[PDB]
């Protein structure tokens, strides 16, 4: 009650019906609700709370539906944002959520995230993001070379 600190729990507890005890989304349309609050989450802390939910989500359909509603490209928008603003642990959160959802060869050849993240994996300052990048790049080149 009131407003002095930033309370992101108000958004997810008012919508607690679509959340679990674990913290994931119990129903695949709830993922579209999380995305709906996420795309307009005014602060870094609030939008990062939704990323944690995409990490908790164990279902294949919920992660694929997050991609389907344009969640993967929301991450691609914030990917360039967090790099230019030097938001290193925020960019990390976006990278580990990016690789947590099944980012297929299709998505790779549409958004071309592989060339962007390659610069981090090459010789960045951010050792955390660089090694994390080198993991997902090796995974992405694996699925690419197996297809074409």
């Amino acid at each position: 009650m009131g407003s002095g600190p930033i309370d992101p729990k108000e958004l997810l507890k008012g919508l607690d019906s679509f959340l679990t005890r674990d913290g994931e989304v119990k129903s695949v349309d709830g993922i579209a609700k999380i995305f709906s609050l996420m795309k307009e989450a005014r602060k870094m802390v609030s939008r990062c709370t939704y990323l944690n939910i995409i990490l908790q989500t164990r279902a294949p359909e919920v992660l694929v539906k997050f991609i389907d509603v344009g969640g993967y490209k929301l991450l691609n928008s914030w990917l360039t944002y967090s790099k230019t603003t030097n938001n290193i642990p925020l960019l990390q959160q976006i990278l580990l959520t990016l690789q947590h959802l099944p980012l297929t060869v299709d998505h790779l050849k549409q958004n071309n995230t592989a060339k962007l993240v390659k610069q981090l994996s090459k010789s960045s300052e951010d050792e955390e993001l660089r090694k994390l990048a080198s993991v997902l790049v090796s995974d992405w080149m694996a699925v690419i070379r197996s297809q074409s």
